[PDB]
């Protein structure tokens, strides 16, 4: 049983707390928590490569992509490791997060510990937006909040 | 080869950037950067076990101590992995950090990535304070600032 945690903070109203739990060494990871201060709708939700917060989220680098794939959604075969799709905020601006993912890991080459979790301004189009950028980033706009994923008890 | 970074922030105005570089996994880690807003003198400087800053620096847990040793200074055989000693602030409140350490690592079970770096109120007594706490925490007082250590480019 391995656990991780991430506090999401930014320059504006967006903040949250995200927990990760992996029961078995190469098993699925449960992702749960809450993010507040959002606009109602979909917000892109990504693990970026670097746990570099020195310039806030500006510093986090590209999507975590150890297997040199293209951008997609979490249910796609063709995805980056860090492609966790979207979270959904309600009209109160709160997103209750509840994800199970079998590509991210809390150990080894797919490990996300020490990387940056980012929530975005816009929806991630999951590689289905109709331009070149869709296949790289998903066109999810500004980085509203982020944090470094840390080992938890 | 390996690099890591950490932004230290407080509930007060203690701000720092700390870099880690390890040229090979069997080598020392160079720790460099700066911390401002400190009182003149010595401030304890630790890697705490958990990269959990959900409730600020308290969430970070005890000293990182994978080998089940007692507290010391970084030059001691008997130390925790996370025992990096003290940093020194000048009368301008700035500590310029320059450390080489052979016990922390950026890989393996002495790896510090995803853990919390903390700078303290007071001096760590390095195990040489004359009470039982000295052998556990070093009596360095409150956690002034902290952040989660992340993978860098
Ligand atoms: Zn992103
Ligand atoms: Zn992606
Ligand atoms: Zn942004
Ligand atoms: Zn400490
Ligand atoms: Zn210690
Ligand atoms: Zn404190």
């Amino acid at each position: 049983a391995t656990k991780a945690v991430c506090v999401l903070k930014g320059d504006g109203p967006v903040q949250g707390i995200i927990n990760f739990e992996q029961k078995e060494s190469n098993g699925p990871v449960k992702v749960w928590g809450s993010i507040k201060g959002l606009t109602e709708g979909l917000h892109g939700f990504h693990v970026h490569e670097f746990g570099d917060n020195t310039a806030g989220c500006t510093s986090a680098g590209p999507h975590f992509n150890p297997l040199s794939r293209k951008h997609g959604g979490p249910k796609d075969e063709e995805r980056h490791v860090g492609d966790l799709g979207n979270v959904t905020a309600d009209k109160d601006g709160v997103a209750d997060v509840s994800i199970e993912d079998s590509v991210i890991s809390l150990s080894g080459d797919h490990c996300i510990i020490g990387r940056t979790l980012v929530v975005h301004e816009k929806a991630d189009d999951l590689g289905k937006g109709g331009n070149e950028e869709s296949t790289k980033t998903g066109n999810a706009g500004s980085r509203l909040a982020c944090g470094v994923i840390g080992i938890a008890q």
